[PDB]
């Protein structure tokens, strides 16, 4: 028992976050080597924010414009330039604290941790999913924008995601770290919808896996499935395509359990088809679906 | 949007974590100041965890005989002593990355985040409650003995759960800090099954007052109670009594939607007693008891 969301140790994201302000516009920056790394909404004025031209607002700014800070240590911006929605301010210290890292674009369905910060100071860490919407139902307050996500592999953040904008349904927006959107939005203080969300499969039936390896079976049965046909029903009921090598990444589990990935497929169809009946699994009232094969691997062993 | 657990960012403890090996038996320690505290079971053989002689095992003991390391550096240690089931071996070394800490013993229902840490490398961090039956449903594989449990409050860390072991059900227990039990258990490898379990009333009623600050609020009725009357129905449905600290950390929450604390209560005793009705609240059925007065508001304000 005791399966949760987990999210990756944060210290050596902490030791990055620093706070960036222009005029009385304010938000966290991630300082790597000699660059901070900020959402480039920092710029606009409460009038700008509305409808920025963000090229015009950045060619009005010089250096001397942004105050970075480090904890209460002032770090001198010697260099400024915009990629995308991300502004990068070169100052003239290196970060000690810099891990190895890299920038990543995730997949929708992956997974990662948030370091949710106010003011350049970590505030909580918790794990999320990238929504097939490209969304993300994270938690955030105000002055959480530049808060960052990302997955930790061996000693190596491989950042994925930093923080721009909630939007009107409560769900939030944001960029990778060369500041293209996940999804279709801009980074202006309009109000902005998403596409319409579906739930994540493979993930789903993860989840199952693991609600197995604790001790939870009461869902299996003994119907078969092709993979064609149960993809027909995933469909009808807004689930994602399960592919071939979501059955692959499945082995394992599988492996682990005794129980075919097209076994537990049946088992999921029949879950959608007629409801938990007032059951839980894993203590949940709802199928959960932002568990990945690998997240449950890592937890299980 | 909503409300999920949420671990205080981890990095603190991290740079306090150790590996501690007696012979073969290897497990985590924490490293603050010139001291490590690790579980003493630590000291026993295989043939010695069924039925430890503490006392015989560690006279047997010298300074020598414990491997302490930070990654694969070697701490000499040049004391050792026990008190309850906690050893503190000192070192050498004061840590330099000691946070300022305190040592504290929480109360059934208080929140917080757990470290999950192998061989000394810390792993996941994740939010769990004290239960009343004093364990806690953790998420811990073999290789997690000495895991900490702690609080951040500004920049300080106050340290309440060291993990010692996984009961019968897959649920968890271990000590405080002073190496003191949670509850009715004991440094041994037996089974030990824990008490009934109950519901902890506090933390429903923060999560109603979490509902009623998001305008979730159909189940806010005309009546009200006493804590006396309350409490007898409390423990007719497995609900834990309140206690008066349990009414005075419900002031803030009771303070800013204007809901007075027995008038909640009265509010949870037709709940209890009628059901839902079908109806849900912040979109479930089943009422949430891992999320603290404070949780609240650190997620809503
Ligand atoms: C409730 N919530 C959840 N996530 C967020 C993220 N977020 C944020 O923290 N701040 C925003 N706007 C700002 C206002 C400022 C006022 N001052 C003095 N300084 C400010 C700095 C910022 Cl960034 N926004 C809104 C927002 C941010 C953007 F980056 C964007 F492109 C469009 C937007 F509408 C915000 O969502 N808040
Ligand atoms: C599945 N699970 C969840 N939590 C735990 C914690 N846990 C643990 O990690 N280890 C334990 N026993 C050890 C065996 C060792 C083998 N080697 C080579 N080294 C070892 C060190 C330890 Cl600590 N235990 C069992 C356990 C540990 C205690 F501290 C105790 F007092 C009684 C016990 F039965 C354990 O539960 N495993």
């Amino acid at each position: 028992s005791g399966f949760r969301k987990m999210a990756f140790p944060s210290g050596k994201v902490e030791g990055c976050m620093v706070q960036v302000t222009c005029g009385t516009t304010t938000l966290n920056g991630l300082w790597l080597d000699d660059v901070v790394y900020c959402p480039r909404h920092v710029i606009c004025t409460s009038e700008d924010m509305l409808n920025p031209n963000y090229e015009d607002l950045l060619i009005r700014k010089s250096n001397h414009n942004f105050l970075v800070q480090a904890g209460n240590v002032q770090l001198r911006v010697i260099g400024h330039s915009m990629q995308n929605c991300v502004l990068k301010l070169k100052v003239d210290t290196a970060n000690p604290k810099t891990p190895k890292y890299k920038f990543v674009r995730i997949q929708p369905g992956q997974t990662f941790s948030v370091l949710a910060c106010y003011n350049g100071s970590p505030s909580g860490v918790y794990q999320c999913a990238m929504r097939p919407n490209f969304t993300i139902k994270g938690s955030f307050l105000n002055g959480s924008c530049g808060s960052v996500g990302f997955n930790i592999d061996y000693d190596c953040v491989s950042f994925c995601y930093m923080h721009h904008m909630e939007l009107p349904t409560g769900v939030h927006a944001g960029t990778d770290l060369e500041g293209n959107f996940y999804g279709p939005f801009v980074d202006r203080q309009t109000a902005q919808a998403a596409g319409t969300d579906t739930t994540i499969t493979v993930n789903v039936l993860a989840w199952l896996y693991a609600a197995v390896i604790n001790g939870d079976r009461w869902f299996l049965n003994r119907f078969t499935t092709t993979l064609n046909d149960f993809n027909l029903v995933a469909m009808k009921y807004n689930y994602e395509p399960l592919t071939q090598d979501h059955v692959d990444i499945l082995g394992p589990l599988s492996a682990q359990t005794g129980i075919a990935v097209l076994d537990m497929c049946a088992s999921l169809k029949e879950l959608l088809q007629n409801g938990m009946n007032g059951r839980t699994i894993l203590g949940s009232a709802l199928l959960e679906d932002e568990f990945t094969p690998f997240d449950v691997v890592r937890q299980c062993s």
